[PDB]
């Protein structure tokens, strides 16, 4: 798994189960082509994304939903969408971990990049 | 001033100052509409973006240009922007700051609402 | 004034008010000397714990008590403080702000240096 | 593993290698018992600290020292300690995952529980 998505919730301490992820790869006439998609599970990671071999240079939207978290909590989310850009193994390849932390007023994301 | 952005360095220990940041409020066909822009001051403050009467209710989103801020500093960030999105409601006279805590694989956003 | 303190609650998108600040500086046998304290204001701003003069080169320590901070709003708390530790330089006269985001189970500190 | 310990560095976006951990439990009377302790991996990792039948309730302190990563590094750090205290296992067993993440003027941190 070169790309790891994971979305905790700053107010539980607990994994966000259930977020929808949608990740894009910019194509080459200036659009976002789909390129991977999934739900994050019990301990809030996604993985299984793609492959070394799908995972070329080029550059990535990582697009999440947390509908289905907030709704299963019995919370009614003001927003519910997150997003990053960034651009993959122009250093030749390296596994990606896009983490989110989520809170009602505030939002961080941290990004680990090590090699495989 | 009803509307404040505010943007820290953490590598640097300071405010980060020239970053561009761009305000966009939804619009009635769900697309975004430029609302305001603007640069960050050396306190890393920026304000002077709307006035009490045109920041009405409504769903805004603040786009802050880090990927440029950290490359001026010879630094290939991963982000290419911290963003923000919120949701102004038609209550009284409130202060809304968006403050903002950068480094090159993390960054974290928060909305602070008050009165003056 | 050379030292403020800022603390912001990330559940409840505000300032966190009447939160116990206690700032310690550390002395010639390695042990830590109360140095200033105050409770955080309703725009959760504390200033006015030392005058230039008295706020020397050293190294310092903010201790936020958050536990009672949450336990007041009926939240169990993960963490018992927020910390932080810095160092102030013999430079010249030089405003140094601590931030401090705060949730149930996540937090975050940051020390900002500027000139007024 | 009940508990696992991540430290990460925000300016490289790379793990945290052999950050020395020293785990504490608040003892009867009103002290420190040492009760774990380890570096972290090329993934920034450590656990292996103890097992559910060691890790019983009570008032836990979490330590770091970054020196030898900064040493790697060639940077002489201004600070190299963090600690976190919490309360484990109080509604029985859960499992903790403590993470830290890095940058010169900034400092966070996050824990996730879950249920085994
Ligand atoms: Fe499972
Ligand atoms: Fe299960
Ligand atoms: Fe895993
Ligand atoms: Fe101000
Ligand atoms: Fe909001
Ligand atoms: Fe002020
Ligand atoms: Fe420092
Ligand atoms: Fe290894
Ligand atoms: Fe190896
Ligand atoms: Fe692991």
């Amino acid at each position: 798994c070169p790309l790891m998505v994971k979305v905790l919730d700053a107010v539980r301490g607990s994994p966000a189960i259930n977020v929808a992820v949608h990740v894009f790869r910019k194509a080459a006439d200036d659009t976002w082509e789909p390129f991977a998609s999934g739900k994050t599970s019990e301990s809030g990671e996604l993985h299984g994304l793609t492959t070394e071999e799908e995972f070329v240079e080029g550059i990535y939207k990582v697009e999440i939903d947390t509908k289905s978290y907030w709704k299963a909590l019995g919370i009614s989310p003001f927003h519910e969408h997150a997003e990053v850009v960034f651009t993959a193994n122009d250093s030749g390849p390296r596994r990606y971990t896009i983490a989110a932390l989520l809170s009602p007023y505030s939002y961080s994301t941290t990004a680990v990049v090590t090699n495989p």
